[PDB]
């Protein structure tokens, strides 16, 4: 049976590892109110500074009050202080139907009706985030972080609890994916147009089934291309001219000339 219980007593932890990476370990959890499996994520405190743990504690207090049909649910989070553990626990919605990357690695061409429906649902999720008070930036948008839901084949972007943990020094240097970062995202301050940039790289990955900036071998080569206006090589492999036009407007180096979520949703293609 269960080996741990959330402080609220709602979620139970089972000693069943569902996944493990360089950053977190995911265990099988159980929601005692709805009787569905959840993701019991654990992050060791040695990978987070004291300031990052404190900042996440305050951000998570408001993120667990956010829900959207196109966003993976972030349920709860707390600090597990015990001998041999000393970690931060995150309880999120358990996605088992794979990601967009999972099915882009197995199929060559995506139907234009499917690319239109999925990109629109992603834009709807970002629109809901950017229009909150205060605005919320996802900061971790990529096809490897967009999950399929069983019914109707809807898509959900990764939960905000794990997405905000990608800002930490450990995540940016160990599990970072700089090929989805806007040129101004490398700086100390940026805004919500960063999500528009990452969305353009997501559509580029759907339209080509190829990883953006795959010709580069290190993050330094990716930084020099992006900060010099050099588009990735797979950008020219887009067959649809209208799709290629939307992608360019999302990955423009100058964020003032870059498209907005409003312009994308009002575009004739979406």
């Amino acid at each position: 049976k269960a080996v741990a219980t959330s402080p609220s007593g709602r979620f139970l932890k089972f000693d069943i590892e569902l996944g493990r990476g360089a950053f977190k370990t995911v265990y099988k959890g159980l929601d005692t109110e709805t009787w569905v499996e959840v993701a019991w994520c654990e992050l060791q405190d040695r990978k987070l500074t004291k300031a990052e743990q404190q900042r996440f504690k305050e951000e998570a207090e408001m993120l667990k009050g956010l829900q959207h049909p196109n966003i993976v649910r972030f349920y709860d989070s707390w600090e597990s202080i015990l001998k041999g553990k000393k970690c931060i626990v995150l309880v999120t919605e358990l996605m088992t139907s794979g990601t967009l990357k999972t099915y882009l690695k197995r199929f060559k061409v995506m139907k234009p009706k499917v690319l239109r429906s999925w990109c629109r649902q992603i834009l709807k999720g970002l629109q809901f985030l950017h229009t909150r008070t205060p605005p919320i930036i996802h900061r971790d948008l990529k096809c490897d972080n967009i999950f399929i839901t069983g019914p109707t084949g809807s898509v959900k972007i990764g939960d905000l609890g794990l997405a905000t943990l990608m800002r930490t020094s450990f995540a940016k240097s160990v599990i970072g994916t700089p090929e989805f970062m806007a040129p101004e995202m490398y700086e100390e301050h940026y805004d919500e147009s960063v999500d528009v940039y990452a969305f353009g790289m997501c559509m580029l990955e759907m339209a080509t089934s190829e990883y953006p900036y795959s010709e580069c071998q290190n993050a330094a080569q990716i930084y020099r291309k992006v900060t010099s206006g050099i588009k990735p090589a797979s950008f020219n492999k887009v067959t649809d001219p209208e799709v290629k036009e939307i992608i360019e407007g999302c990955i423009r180096q100058n964020k003032s000339e870059r498209l907005s979520i409003r312009d994308l949703l009002n575009h004739a293609f979406f």
